[PDB]
């Protein structure tokens, strides 16, 4: 069987756990492929040792989710010894590293696109629901529940949901913006304070950097009999999709783990077989990179889940 070595930066990450399982499913579906999977336990030195072991097993391709993006050159130089192709995924190597090897590729998507897709989702529903503009001023008065300060996904989602709305021509007015540390209970307590204060009846849209905080806000809204106010999240978690179905959550955003897995597997298998990376597929490889769009989820495409 053709062996493909895979390193996941750490198995105790929810998103990469979904990607990992999906890649394992995709390989199971390819009878002539054997996946050699590894948990790097958030230690690049351990990942490097794991790659030395994989190369001693004759893998024909490596799919590597780096712990440290700056280690891409080290990994490429190890793979080059046996001319083994490397498909990096989810953590992006530098452009210099990708350009240094003809058989290096990347599959992943900048986190700011999750804020841009959320902003487009809110614009889509705002334009379709005039009644949400409680003061009829054409602007969205919102509150935002931020992830942990300084976390790259909290910073990007907070900055870009608002830049995207404003770039689509929708002015916004930030009535409140605080962190709830990605947590449902903290978000319920923060939203409850806002609903007990001066802005309670002026808030038109609640924006959260993830679904857990969106769900805490939905609970506070129900407690205050203010469920008329729409809430948007990010993650498309199953418990959040159940609230999209019930009408309690207006929308959320999928980070498409299945397609990151599929693109990584399809490119790695083609390269292991000595074929063009995208042969037989419709992936777009632009300067060695496949981008996998985040996707807005609401009642239009909820049946897909
Ligand atoms: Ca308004
Ligand atoms: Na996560
Ligand atoms: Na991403
Ligand atoms: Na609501």
């Amino acid at each position: 069987d053709t062996r493909i070595g895979v390193t996941i930066y750490k198995y105790d990450d929810n998103f990469m756990s979904v990607v990992r399982k999906a890649i394992e499913q995709d390989a199971k579906a390819a009878p002539d492929v054997q996946l050699l999977m590894n948990d790097s336990q958030n230690d690049q030195s351990k990942q490097n040792d794991q790659i030395d072991v994989l190369l001693a097993k004759g893998v024909k391709a490596l799919a590597i989710n780096l712990v440290d993006p700056a280690a891409a050159g080290t990994v490429i130089e190890k793979a080059r010894g046996q001319n083994v192709p490397v498909v990096f995924f989810n953590k992006e190597p530098s452009r210099k590293a990708l350009d240094s090897y003809d058989k290096a590729y990347y599959v992943g998507t900048d986190s700011k696109e999750s804020g841009i897709i959320q902003g487009d989702l809110i614009a889509k529903h705002w334009a379709a629901n005039q009644g949400w503009d409680l003061n009829k001023d054409g602007q969205i008065q919102f509150v935002l529940l931020k992830g942990e300060p300084g976390h790259p996904d909290a910073e990007a989602r907070t900055t870009y949901v608002i830049k995207e709305l404003n770039d689509k021509g929708i002015k916004t007015e930030q009535l409140q913006l605080d962190t709830a540390m990605w947590d449902t209970a903290q978000a319920k307590d923060k939203m409850d304070a806002w609903l007990s204060g001066p802005n309670a009846n002026k808030i038109e849209v609640v924006i959260a950097n993830n679904d857990a905080m969106a769900m805490g806000a939905v609970e506070a809204l129900k407690a205050h009999n203010k469920s008329s106010i729409p809430v948007f999240g990010v993650d498309a978690l199953p418990e959040a999709l159940a609230l999209v179905k019930s009408g309690a959550l207006a929308g959320t955003v999928l980070n498409d783990a299945n397609n990151q897995a599929k693109a990584t597997f399809d490119l790695a298998k083609n390269l292991a077989d000595g074929k063009g990376a995208a042969d037989g597929t419709n992936w777009k490889i632009d300067n060695k990179v496949v981008r996998v769009p985040y996707v807005g989820v609401d009642k239009d495409n909820l049946a897909e889940f």
